[PDB]
Order: structure tokens, then sequence, then C-alpha cells
């Protein structure tokens, strides 16, 4: 029982040693292209980078590599493709990926701008009349419009494979006040916008796997995907006590390293979960509540 465990790890206030245990008991895979010279500039951070096994490979003999992630969670039956925010060189290999990937969503958990750095390239265009021309991946991508709320905001885009001209609508949901190394303003927050991603139907199993973001793309997004998992489980059986919080990280950190940066960002996951866990259950007004609680308008 999740919410038994939160209530005795906040009454001993051992969220940092549990954070560490998970930590100490991650799998360590092999990152070999991740770190051959070549994809050097490729890669955002030195620390961070997608195991061999679970690595998304572009669709070139040229050079595959990105700097991305499957986590295909068989259990939950959903899967998510984690990676870092694209750098001004790996912007064409980013929607090359959502191409190949036939993804419907794009997930992004930071700003372009945090702490006066640049922890994301500008890889969407910001106005109608100035679309984005990908040369080196031929792909053309196009703002169609956007739904901009007081946190968060979500764009259509159009992106189109030059090469063959076929079409496809991407989702963009952008959320801009989730601090680096932080947590949401409320669980409140935070589940409003998954239900935002969810009723889009990007998740959907019909779709590729929806792609997942912020700067490295394990500590904001391995805490969106643990979230998500852990709901989805629970709702496959609607039995929240059949969800080990503990174990599904561990199970997502077989696919790439450091899901879920801080301890505290853990501790979020299960406020999260155990208040997400109402609306599964069937308290539908929830999700109403929870929407004005988070002040997007
Ligand atoms: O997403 C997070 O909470 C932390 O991700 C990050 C990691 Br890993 C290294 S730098 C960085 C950042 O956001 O600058």
């Amino acid at each position: 029982e999740m919410e038994k465990e939160f209530e005795q790890i906040d009454k001993s206030g051992s969220w940092a040693a549990i954070y560490q245990d998970i930590r100490h008991e991650a799998s360590d895979f092999p990152c070999r292209v991740a770190k051959l010279p070549k994809n050097k500039n490729r890669n955002r951070y030195r620390d961070v980078s997608p195991f061999d096994h679970s690595r998304i490979k572009l669709h070139q003999e040229d050079n595959d590599y990105i700097n991305a992630s499957l986590i295909k969670m068989e259990e939950a039956q959903r899967s998510y493709i984690l990676t870092q925010g694209p750098l001004p060189n790996t912007c064409g290999h980013f929607w090359e990926m959502v191409w190949e990937q036939k993804s419907r969503g794009v997930v992004m958990l930071n700003r372009v701008m945090e702490k006066g750095s640049l922890k994301c390239a500008q890889y969407w265009p910001q106005k109608e009349e100035k679309e984005m021309i990908f040369e080196d991946t031929n792909l053309k991508l196009t703002l169609i419009s956007e739904d901009i709320k007081s946190y968060y905001t979500v764009r259509q885009l159009e992106l189109e494979n030059l090469t063959t001209q076929e079409t496809r609508e991407i989702l963009h949901f952008h959320y801009t006040t989730w601090p680096d190394f932080g947590v949401p303003e409320s669980p409140a927050s935070f589940l409003n916008f998954l239900f935002k991603v969810r009723e889009s139907g990007s998740l959907s199993p019909e779709h590729g796997p929806v792609v997942v973001h912020c700067s490295a793309g394990i500590g904001r997004s391995g805490t969106f995907c643990l979230a998500d998992t852990c709901l989805l489980l629970m709702d496959k059986r609607k039995d929240p006590s059949s969800v080990d919080i503990k174990k599904v990280l561990l199970e997502m950190r077989k696919f790439r390293m450091g899901l879920i940066q801080t301890a505290d960002q853990l501790r979020f996951s299960y406020l999260a979960v155990i208040e997400g866990a109402k609306f599964i259950m069937g308290d539908s007004s929830v999700q109403d509540q929870w929407k004005e609680l988070s002040h997007e308008d």
C-alpha cells in the first residue's frame, strides 16, 4: 500500500534513504554507442546516455544515434520514448525519430531557458508564418495553432515528410512551470496536465510511443512517466494496492538511467499517484477539482 508506505516514510523523514536505495539497486547497462567519439556532439550531458539495448535508432545508414530511450512497460502495456532536449544540431534527428516511431504526441517538461542557460534548442516554430525545414532529415514542421494556459501550452503541429509529402498532426504538450530538479506546483496541476495528454489520445496503443523530454530526459521526464504508468497499472486491475511504485521505477530504470533525479521528485510521484487513484476508482469529479486548483485560466 503506497499511501501507508508514504505516511511511514514521511513520519521518519527518510525519503533520501529510500531514494538512494533505488539508485543503489538501479540497473547498469552499457552505453557504448552513445560514448563513441563521433556522437560526442549529439549528447547534451556527458553523464546522461541511453543504454545500447533500449536506445532509439534513427533509420539512416549514416549515423543512427540519438540520445533517446524506449521505455517499454510490458506489464502496463504502454511505451514511452524518453529523450534529452534536442540540441541545435539534433533537431532534425529529433523529428526524424518522431516520424519513424509514429509518435502522435510530444511532452515537453522544461523551458528553453532555465536558470540563465539554454536547456533545449527551439525545435518547433513559434509562429504560423515561419515554418521550419530540417534539410538534413528532409522534414517540414508548421505551427497550426496553440492553446496557451497559465502554466502549460498545447500546440497543434503539422509534420511533413518532404520525401513522400505525407503529413501528420503532432500534438505538443508544454509544461512551463516545472523547475529543473524540482517538482510541480501541486499534484493537482500535474494531474491536470497529465490528463490533458491522456485525453488527446496521444498515449493510445494505436499510435507510436509518446515522446517525453525535459533537458536531460530523466528527472522530470522520469517523474511524468512513473506517475502515468502507476496509474495505468492500477487502472487495468482497478486495484490501487496492487501497484508497487518503487518496483515500477526500478523496472523503468532498466530502459534509461537516472529516472527521477531527486528524493522529492520521488515523493511527488507518490502524491500524484495517490491523488490520481481517486479518478481511476470512479471519482470523476476530482478531475474538475484539479482543473480549478491548477489555475490554468
Ligand atoms: O529534469 C530534471 O529534474 C533534471 O535534469 C537535469 C539533469 Br539529469 C542534469 S542537468 C538537468 C537540468 O534540468 O538542467
